[PDB]
């Protein structure tokens, strides 16, 4: 599985144009938040090739 997220996810929407979760986890604002950086796991296509895990809470839980 998935690490669990250990804070709440209540106040974080995620939408076609909405990713609320990035504005910590994303690469530019990991060091800042001190959220840790989505992996290029997130990024890379089929092939590996480098986000498409995009819908966040369809796979970690609170
Ligand atoms: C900044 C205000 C944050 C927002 C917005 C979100 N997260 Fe977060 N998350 C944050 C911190 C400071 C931390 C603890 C440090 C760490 O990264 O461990 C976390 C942690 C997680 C984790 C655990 C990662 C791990 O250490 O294994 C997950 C999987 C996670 N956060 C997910 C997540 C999702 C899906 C969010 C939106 C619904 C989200 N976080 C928002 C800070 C912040
Ligand atoms: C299922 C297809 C996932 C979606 C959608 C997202 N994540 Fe994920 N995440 C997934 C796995 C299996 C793992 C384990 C290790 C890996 O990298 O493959 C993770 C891990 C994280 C972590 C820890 C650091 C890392 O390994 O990348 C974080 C902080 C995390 N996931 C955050 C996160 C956010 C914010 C997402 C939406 C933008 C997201 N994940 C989607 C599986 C899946």
């Amino acid at each position: 599985q998935p690490p669990m997220v250990p804070h709440s996810v209540a106040n974080y929407q995620v939408t076609k144009n909405v990713n609320q979760c990035l504005n910590c986890h994303s690469p530019e604002n990991s060091r800042l938040s001190g959220a840790t950086r989505i992996s290029p796991t997130h990024f890379m296509d089929r092939d590996g090739k480098v986000p498409r895990r995009y819908f966040c809470l369809q796979c970690h839980v609170s």
